[PDB]
């Protein structure tokens, strides 16, 4: 990979973010993204001042530079897709900053694993493109051969930890170089183990797993280390209906709209088009709002807070309100 400029990272650090705590649980990246004409360097900056603030790069030995640099790589293998792209994982890297620091669960990992968590933010979804697993399966594309010949069905996930692996090859983008033996394993194999993990074909297995840990006193501590990252990060994978309703609500029509272009494409192959993935079938934002919550969202995030995470008791008031917003909607229609 190719060396990131001094330019390049000037154009970052001049954003000043005035006005912003990224910090706070009601931060608005859109409003954020609306405040110049540069959104990628706004972006990034958000990811910098996220890191740095944390104190963390700091103790394992990475400078200033190597940090911006590696958000830059992560930065340049985003692509212009609706939902799957830069700002997206900017907003998981500040909500898990959110959950671990305004909702206490810092408390539960070592410092190590919170850098860790924050770093595998930015790479979880590396060179998505707007098409789920099951499109490259059904469609028999050639990473989906692959996959199956090679035994793993997380057809992205896999694709994604290849690609972080490859922005840490390097010196001067890998935020691990200042560790050594059993640490830089760990900050590995925890950063893979955590990507593989947002694979929604094993929310209900990890989720189990988790809560059968946390039930447990004398259940492995490295284990249960372990699960809580990779809770952590899927959390902030589907923590946008645990936001504001309006920012809820722009992230809802990003993700409708990535999920028509699959479902139109899908068409010209003649492959089979899920309903949710269809525009033809023309179903509400609302509806589709109140069954993510209902069925996905509200379940995990009450199970979570209930057996461990007490902190983070905010997001199952947030989706109740949404809930109730949605509701509005339709009784107002
Ligand atoms: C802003 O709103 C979203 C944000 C994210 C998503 C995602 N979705 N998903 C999948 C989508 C297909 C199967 C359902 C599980 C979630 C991803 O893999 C994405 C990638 C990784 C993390 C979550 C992302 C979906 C978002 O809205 C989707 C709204 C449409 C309705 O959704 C429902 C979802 C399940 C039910 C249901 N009923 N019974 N059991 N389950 C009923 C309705
Ligand atoms: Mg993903
Ligand atoms: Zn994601």
């Amino acid at each position: 990979v190719t060396a990131i400029t001094k330019v390049e990272r000037e154009a970052v650090l001049v954003c000043e973010l005035p006005s912003f705590d990224v910090t706070d649980v009601e931060f608005d990246l859109f409003r954020a993204r609306e405040s110049t004409d540069k959104p990628l360097d706004v972006a990034a900056a958000i990811a910098y001042r996220l890191l740095l603030g944390s104190g963390l790069p700091q103790k394992f030995g990475c400078s200033d530079e190597v940090l911006l640099n590696f958000i830059l790589q992560c930065r340049k293998k985003y692509r212009n897709v609706p939902y799957h792209n830069f700002y997206h994982v900017v907003d998981v890297c500040q909500t898990i900053h959110t959950f671990l620091y305004r909702g206490n669960v810092y408390e539960k990992l070592t410092e190590l694993e919170c850098f860790v968590l924050l770093i595998t933010a930015l790479v979880h979804d590396l060179d998505h493109m707007g098409l789920n697993n099951s499109f490259y399966l059904k469609t028999e594309s050639p990473l989906g051969i692959l996959s199956s010949a090679s035994g793993n069905t997380s057809v992205l996930e896999v694709h994604h930890c290849n690609l972080a692996v490859e922005i840490l090859s390097d010196p001067e983008s890998d935020v691990f170089d200042g560790l050594e033996g059993a640490e830089r394993t760990l900050a590995f194999r925890s950063m893979i183990d955590c990507v593989l993990a947002t694979d929604m074909a094993k929310h209900g297995s990890a989720l189990e797993a988790f809560l059968a840990s946390a039930a447990d006193q004398s259940s492995d501590e490295a284990a249960f280390h372990r699960m809580t990252m990779e809770i952590i990060l899927k959390a902030g994978d589907i923590s946008n209906v645990t936001k504001p309703f309006d920012i809820s609500r722009q992230w809802a029509m990003a993700v409708t709209e990535e999920f028509y272009r699959q479902g139109d494409m899908e068409k010209e192959r003649g492959v089979e088009v899920l309903p949710m993935f269809d525009r033809s079938k023309n179903m509400e934002l609302a509806k589709g709002q109140i069954g993510f919550i209902d069925f996905v969202a509200a379940p995990f995030f009450q199970k979570i807070v209930d057996a461990c995470l007490q902190g983070m008791q905010w997001t199952v008031d947030r989706i109740k309100s949404n809930r109730a917003q949605w509701e509005r909607v339709l009784e107002t229609r």
